[PDB]
């Protein structure tokens, strides 16, 4: 009963964040076995930071550079090399709260939960979803870099996202574990702007599900839909095109409400088209777009890690 | 910058939290030092739960009858006892991850991070606020009895709920560490219901301040209200009376604005009787009230 944006338990992850220093720069690092990752802009002054050439100022840069630490422990750094945007720092001693772990580059509309970190000290968890234009609306102070974005499926904890930087109206942009920037933003501090955002067509599918689930059911219709009729409507309130795939994989939630996927696109056109008349669904005043289907089916069920 | 409703970070909580089977009943117990705290009504079965005279239930059950695993370890149960409506169970092995912690019984209108737990593993966790009515908005499913609710200052967790039972509009109620419900409820099966809710006015000024300082400026006006006229609005709505001692809590976030608490009034004033004529605050469409001034503070300010 109730229905809440839910965040992963964050243990796995703050046993991992430390904090990495190069000269004045202090930002976050992930501790993995004998590996810390963070993002490559700790090499930089604020004087480089306008068009920084990275590969050189990390060629001026040693091991003993880097001033690594996990609580009150400083771990030695025994090598170092950057893959994309983040550095990699060899340490002479493994984590031993490693958690079993792989790194996983996210697709627009999945969901993870941030663990918000400064001076290598977690200080809150939230959850985001990957906007269709690649940015997270996120809440990041100066510090917050090389904070974490994750899932966990059992005991595995899948790293999807590192915190780099901030965009135009305060949303954020980061890498994957591999260093690789969602969407096409660059580490420097210069002119960017994300394109035009749109509505994760399916999360709203599956959210609306959700209030099914927990009872609120006023939004329901006597009307069907083909998947074209939906998107025409959709795609004039700057909906995301839903697929076949999306509607195959609504799948499951249909079969636990007894309402048609295709029924529950004709509910939702009719929202769009007449909007809610100031009613709520879930005690929100507008449409949720930051649930996916696997998050629904999760906090329903109740699985566990 | 950018502002989320963000829980503590869950690993101190996490690593006290075990499974706790009686009979056919399991649900979830906090493992700090030598004791086990759980909801009473584990030892119930059903049957029981009309009214359970846990007392007697108490009497007749053995130390062994209580099945109380962390992760892939049984710790044996050497002693059992009830304060209230949560039961003590004494193990013989002291919990060696127990962080340091006090128990506290928080305010209507204060907030705390839940670790919603089922089978005693962490399942997620999320922001509450207590209400004025004495419950918490939660997502509480079958198994989650004896989930815990705290704050984290330092290095100290604040436990301040212990979970127990759903209510009719699908809101929750449950215990401080010490086993008292926080508001009127009774642990046994018979129909129950909240009281009238009400707006905790203090934390929809704290948002709006923080609506504020990450540029969402749009509801600002130049108009001030005294705190009388401001009070005989908002009560209409069904909002708390702001006192004074409220306006001084606001003070340091006014002060980071240069909004006067009675200037901002007057913004909440015009949005209370105008609506937000299809805008936005922090990207909500309705006024947020689950945000203490210390969480906008906290969060704004980045404390860890
Ligand atoms: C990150 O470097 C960090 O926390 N650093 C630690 C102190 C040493 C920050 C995190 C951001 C600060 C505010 N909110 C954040 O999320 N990242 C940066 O400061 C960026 C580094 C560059 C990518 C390499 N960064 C630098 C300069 C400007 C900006 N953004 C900015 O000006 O945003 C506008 C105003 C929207 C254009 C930036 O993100
Ligand atoms: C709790 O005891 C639990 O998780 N037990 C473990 C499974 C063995 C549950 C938690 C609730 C179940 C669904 N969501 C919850 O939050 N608590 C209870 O079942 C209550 C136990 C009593 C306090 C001692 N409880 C018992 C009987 C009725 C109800 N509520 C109820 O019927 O609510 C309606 C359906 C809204 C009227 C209740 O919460
Ligand atoms: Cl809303």
């Amino acid at each position: 009963s109730g229905f809440r944006k839910m965040a992963f338990p964050s243990g796995k992850v703050e046993g991992c964040m430390v904090q990495v220093t190069c000269g004045t720069t202090t930002l976050n690092g992930l501790w993995l076995d004998d590996v810390v990752y963070c993002p490559r802009h700790v090499i930089c002054t604020s004087e480089d930071m306008l068009n920084p050439n990275y590969e050189d100022l990390l060629i001026r840069k040693s091991n003993h550079n880097f001033l690594v630490q996990a609580g009150n422990v400083q771990l030695r750094v025994i090598g170092h090399s950057m893959q994309n945007c983040v550095l990699k720092l060899k340490v002479d001693t493994a984590n031993p709260k490693t958690p079993k772990y792989k790194f996983v580059r996210i697709q627009p509309g999945q969901t993870f939960s941030v663990l918000a970190c400064y001076n290598g000290s977690p200080s809150g968890v939230y959850q985001c979803a990957m906007r269709p234009n690649f940015t997270i609306k996120g809440s990041f102070l100066n510090g917050s870099c090389g904070s974490v974005g994750f899932n966990i499926d059992y005991d595995c904890v899948s790293f999807c996202y590192m915190h780099h930087m901030e965009l135009p109206t305060g949303v954020h942009a980061g890498t994957d574990l591999e260093g690789n920037f969602y969407g096409p933003f660059v580490d420097r501090q210069t002119a960017q702007a994300a394109g035009t955002d749109t509505t994760i067509t399916v999360n709203v599918l599956a959210w609306l599900y959700a209030a099914v689930i927990n009872g609120d059911r006023w939004f329901l219709n006597r009307f069907t839909t083909t998947l074209n009729d939906f998107n025409l409507v959709a795609m004039k309130y700057n909906y995301e095109p839903l697929t076949q795939d999306h509607v195959d994989i609504l799948g499951p939630l249909s079969a636990q409400t007894g309402i048609a996927v295709l029924d529950m696109c004709a509910s939702l056109k009719e929202l769009l088209q007449n909007g809610m008349n100031g009613r709520t669904i879930l005690g929100s005043a507008l449409l949720e777009d930051e649930f996916t289907p696997f998050d629904v089916v999760r906090q329903c069920s109740g699985v566990t890690f």
